[PDB]
């Protein structure tokens, strides 16, 4: 079934330069989020240009809460890591807070009104995925 | 071949829905929706309902949609003229008064609220996907 005019991304899910991306709608812990955008083969939110950036910042203009993003350190011997393996750049952003080996399960990032900050992984927040829109 | 909707509105089911980049009076934020070739959120349903909330579900800011009315003798009616279909929500807050600009419509934290048409919100625009 070759589609005829396929969108640049599905229903529901927000449109912006190369991606499409999924806002939460209730929080829930790292792992979980996870879990979500995986199910749906895709993955937690990795910023990785201005672009990126630029978008995110002006759609969470419009809330308080914070968004778990793919990124995370096992613990404070290790570096952060996002999702698919690659280093932390320095160029958008640094996490602010604290890492902790007294967390179970690592430290997470989540961007909450523009800066992102580290948090005990087994916490509860909204998220968002991403994948590659259809252009 | 266009895409249904353009970046940064949110396509869902015939239609796109845009968050309004800022907060004006119910007036304003309809001449806002008009000049981007949408207009104040409509809803047909509770399915529209629940993805409303849903997409705003991480925000506390109230936006206005369509509807309103000149006073309480009035029924509520969308920008189009046709009547707010029955079992879709109940309408809280200020019904009781009359207001010089009339009373309007916006949705906060799950629920629909009236209010004085001339203060201030942000606002929900929607147009037709193009399929």
């Amino acid at each position: 079934r070759v589609a005829n005019c396929s969108a640049p991304c599905p229903q529901d899910w927000i449109w912006h330069g190369e991606n499409c991306y999924l806002f939460s709608s209730g929080s829930f812990n790292w792992e979980k989020s996870q879990e979500k955008c995986l199910s749906l083969d895709a993955k937690l939110l990795k910023i990785n240009s201005t672009a990126d950036l630029d978008f995110i910042q002006q759609a969470i203009s419009y809330s308080s809460f914070p968004f778990w993003m793919g990124l995370s350190r096992r613990n404070p011997s290790y570096p952060w890591l996002w999702e698919d393996g690659s280093p932390l750049m320095p160029h958008l952003f640094r996490v602010r807070g604290a890492v902790s080996q007294t967390y179970p399960s690592g430290t997470c990032a989540y961007i909450q009104r523009g800066a992102v900050y580290a948090e005990n992984c087994i916490l509860a927040a909204f998220s968002i995925c991403q994948k590659k829109a259809n252009l």
